[PDB]
């Protein structure tokens, strides 16, 4: 519905310059009129609310500004005045603009984003952005697991019709996923953990300082997001078991480089514990866990018969193994669950969704 | 206010009556309306256009109907009558019906059904698909292929991301996955093709005549429909190599029951390719296949090593895997892809995509 939709989009980073690129040549019968493009220092902004006059080449124009971006508060006085629905894409991985979301949506904004922030946060703020109250905007957060995967949609259209989350258990983490990948397989092999981990540093499947990657917070969060949808009111990514990969004491001690080449210290454990699952014929994976009956959510290391999907999964592939009422056998779903033209390709997959909802 | 949908419903079989039961408990923002209700010769009519006063128990007050149900052309009248927009949800197999979608779409009427019959029919009638005109009702028929799973959904979304599709194959016949994986096993097996078939019929895992499933014709009809949606102008569902496993040319004769008490005579050529495929380690699989580059498109069996994401499958569970531009690597989507509750559910999640966007 509404064949006009206003776009304003935060973040022109890795995924939010292949969305630009992705939202400005899709063709549609819905027009979509960019009329905001925001970078943490310079910014363009429609004032008219007419389309932006940067043809596909957005790059030079926000380069050449000089219009610091508005702090929210004053972005949103402005959003709100729109002739048409607002969609705020928000392509950042920013507490500040997360802080806001409530506001966005009170003030009739709908959201897409990928930033997990809001979603994994208060438990007050996560019922406010899904409340729906009438003419206020709709939170799309597809890409905040699973990247551009069919998941948290499929979970939403599936509670809907009246089916209910029993237990769900899954790999969110591409870095994670490559690295056990890697590290554990079939065949008996003495790899060990600290080379994957440096060897994926090297390959660049790892954050600049791979213990973003190693201490589960990312899981953590993606597994909050999972289980409040799943109906467990997870109180914070730190309310429940979360295993760090983060080598103990010897964490917040060290700094970047340091502790790649203090990591070696430690392969003894994991090529002890992988070699008790190579006994029991299993494997080792990094998982993320939701059972609703339990309401016990958690994050950490679980041995997988060889069998199972998840010792067989491709590169870095997410997988997410859903069991629900209806589905008494398990819903999975694999592939990329990174990378920027697929995860940038989900956020555009939630514009559409609210764009013919408004 | 309040937005109002109405729904017209035909059909409360197997799967239609858990349609009902789910939409009639369904709690939503959207307020959706089931203003008509027909099943054979008994309809259930709001000529109010007020939601059917069903009670408690809708299955008695349709029962107790003393009004014919309606020739088409005159509900298409009475349901351009409503004051409201209406969605016509077919859960019926009908080709008689499917031969009315266009006029119900052409009349502003929109459409969410299982039925696939309008969609694998000749090319012409699919193209009938795109609002040439802006009163056309939209349409749905995501449980056409692999019941509730997010398949069809989630092709167009990429797409219309600016995504494109390269290769497809998976296993859409739940009857028929059913049966390989009864057949076909990891953990040698020793059943006769002839024995699988024979109690899947009696418990009615198949058709009461199960050589409208062993003919592969389903698994074509989702095919055609694939095809279509990942940019092969497929002709019809037989105009691509289909392998039948109804017995050579000793199809064209029994009395239908008389089928099932003749084909133990057959085992051997699948018992032999069985054999085969499990001294490779590999499973045997009944499959549909795209290919766009080629536009090649076919169905049939084929073997998948036990790591393989087709040898993982449960009872009456089918697979699509996707090969993408983005998609280097296939995403795999699994689970329950026949059934009534997760089918209606495929359903009702259509009816809900349809109301947003009205
Ligand atoms: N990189 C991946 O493979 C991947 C996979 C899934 C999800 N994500 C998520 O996608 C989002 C985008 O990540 P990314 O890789 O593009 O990061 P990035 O650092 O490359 O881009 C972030 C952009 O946000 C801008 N920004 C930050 N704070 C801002 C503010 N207050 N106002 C305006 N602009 C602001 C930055 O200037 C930058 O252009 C994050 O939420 C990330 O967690 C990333
Ligand atoms: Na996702
Ligand atoms: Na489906």
């Amino acid at each position: 519905s509404t064949k006009v939709v206003n776009v304003a989009v935060i973040g022109a980073g890795v995924v939010g310059s292949a969305f630009l690129d992705q939202l400005l040549a899709m063709k549609s019968t819905i027009t979509y009129n960019l009329v905001l493009l925001a970078e943490a220092e310079r910014s363009l902004i429609s004032k008219d609310f007419s389309p932006l006059n940067v043809g596909s080449d957005w790059k030079a124009a926000l380069a050449a500004s000089t219009t610091k971006t508005l702090p929210l508060d004053d972005l949103i006085a402005h959003l709100k005045t729109s002739p048409k629905p607002v969609i705020l894409v928000d392509n950042t991985s920013s507490a500040y603009i997360a802080g806001f979301y409530t506001k966005f949506v009170e003030n009739g904004i709908s959201i897409a984003t990928p930033n997990k922030k809001a979603f994994s946060s208060d438990l007050a703020t996560w019922k406010a952005l899904f409340s729906n109250k009438p003419t206020n905007g709709f939170v799309y957060h597809e890409a905040t697991v699973g990247a551009g995967l069919p998941i948290i949609s499929f979970l939403r259209e599936i509670i809907q019709t009246g089916d209910e989350v029993e237990k769900i258990e899954g790999i969110f983490s591409g870095t994670l996923s490559y690295i056990f990948n890697e590290f554990s397989t079939s065949q008996a092999n003495d790899v060990k953990f600290s080379d994957v981990v440096k060897v994926a540093k090297k390959l660049g499947y790892t954050e600049p300082d791979p213990r973003d990657d190693l201490n589960g917070l990312d899981v953590a969060r993606k597994v909050t997001i999972v289980g409040r949808i799943s109906g467990v009111e997870v109180e914070s990514p730190t309310s429940f078991p979360v295993q760090s990969l983060i080598p103990k004491p010897l964490e917040s001690v060290k700094s970047a480089d340091e502790f790649l080449e203090k990591l070696s210290d430690y392969d003894k454990d994991l090529t002890q514990l992988k070699k008790e699952a190579a006994t029991e014929n299993k494997v080792l994976r990094f998982i993320g866990k939701v059972d609703v009956a339990t309401k016990s959510v958690s994050v950490g290391i679980e041995k997988y018969d060889y069998s199972h999907p998840f010792a067989s999964l491709k590169g870095s592939d997410n997988v997410i193994s859903i069991k629900t009422k209806r589905y008494t056998n398990p819903v999975v779903i694999q592939g990329a669950g990174a990378g920027a033209a697929v995860t940038a390709a989900g956020v555009l997959g939630d514009v559409i969704k609210i764009a013919q909802r408004l």
